[PDB]
């Protein structure tokens, strides 16, 4: 298993445009395109980031383009942040994983607004980490995924994608 393996099981995969979770416009493997309510915002968000003219649907080679992308993204966001950095090198590699999931899924700055989480993390308490990561908004409005990631940070093995 490996991260892409990781976010293409908890993302999917969509060709068109579509919305997510929480009703906002996305395509490919979890690419958010806009918060707008506009379906054309959308549009137009899309092929600015094919660069082409898309009319909302994509290939698979462009979805997983955009993926490729996107996971870079959060790594180097991860690394770039004073906050995540150090949680990220305190862990091992399947925990990494774990962490890169939720930025990608919630973004940098949310996932940095974990801080007793994190600190948790951090200090390699993971029973307790996993108990305050499911006291969240995340936790209760994508609940399966949401225990997908806790367990993975629980137990540090991939058993929960298994
Ligand atoms: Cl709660
Ligand atoms: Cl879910």
């Amino acid at each position: 298993m490996n991260i892409f393996e990781m976010l293409r099981i908890d993302e999917g995969l969509r060709l068109k445009i579509y919305k997510d979770t929480e009703g906002y416009y996305t395509i490919g493997i979890g690419h958010l395109l806009t918060k707008s309510p506009s379906l054309n915002a959308a549009k137009s968000e899309l092929d600015k980031a094919i660069g082409r003219n898309c009319n909302g649907v994509i290939t698979k080679d462009e979805a997983e383009k955009l993926f490729n992308q996107d996971v870079d993204a959060a790594v180097r966001g991860i690394l770039r942040n004073a906050k995540l950095k150090p949680v990220y090198d305190s862990l091992d590699a399947v925990r990494r994983c774990a962490l890169i999931n939720m930025v990608f899924q919630m973004g940098e700055t949310g996932v940095a607004g974990f801080t007793n989480s994190l600190r948790m993390l951090q200090q390699k308490r993971w029973d307790e980490a996993a108990e305050n990561l499911a006291k969240s908004r995340w936790y209760n409005q994508t609940p399966n995924r949401a225990k997908r990631v806790i367990t993975t940070f629980r137990t540090g093995t991939w058993d929960a994608y298994k």
